[PDB]
């Protein structure tokens, strides 16, 4: 897919750690904030995410390698060659792809989903991602207690658990 570069959304220039390529994992994330369905709005959101990550979160740059808007566009975060700040303990081996929006109740539209799969496939073709890469959701990294793990299963039987 034709990637919308940092220059397009007027990203703040930085000098961050380099990425270890090819990446071996793809971690899907959602920004959990507002979505965007037209390019101009997506550029604004991406720019504001970079500012928040840097100024408030103290990250070196925006934490995602790429972001996907519901305009069907793929937006360069830090890109292929820069380390992410999206999932601690995996930022230099995992490509963090974040869907712009909140997708708990509804999924991103077909345009966004297809753009994401196209990006992942292209990553392998170009050598940015290993052909035997592991795809997972943000919560799937083992250090984040999640469903299926022994401890999670036990606390899910405790009072007040999600109710
Ligand atoms: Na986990």
């Amino acid at each position: 897919p034709n990637i919308i570069k940092r220059s397009a959304w007027e990203a703040r220039e930085t000098h961050c750690p380099k990425m270890n390529l090819p990446a071996k994992y793809v971690i899907i994330i959602h920004t959990a904030g507002t979505s965007c369905t037209v390019s101009t709005d997506c550029q604004t959101v991406v720019r504001n995410i970079q500012s928040f990550h840097m100024d408030t979160r103290n990250f070196c740059d925006i934490g995602y390698h790429f972001l996907v808007g519901q305009d069907g566009g793929v937006y360069e975060g830090v890109g292929w060659h820069i380390q992410g700040s999206h999932t601690y303990g995996f930022n230099d081996i995992a490509l963090g792809i974040a869907f712009i929006g909140y997708f708990v109740e509804k999924p991103p539209n077909a345009a966004a989903l297809e753009a994401a799969q196209d990006l992942i496939q292209c990553a392998v073709v170009e050598g940015y991602l290993t052909p035997n890469y592991l795809l997972m959701g943000h919560s799937d990294v083992v250090n984040i207690l999640s469903p299926g793990q022994a401890l999670y299963n036990i606390i899910s039987t405790w009072p007040h658990f999600k109710h």
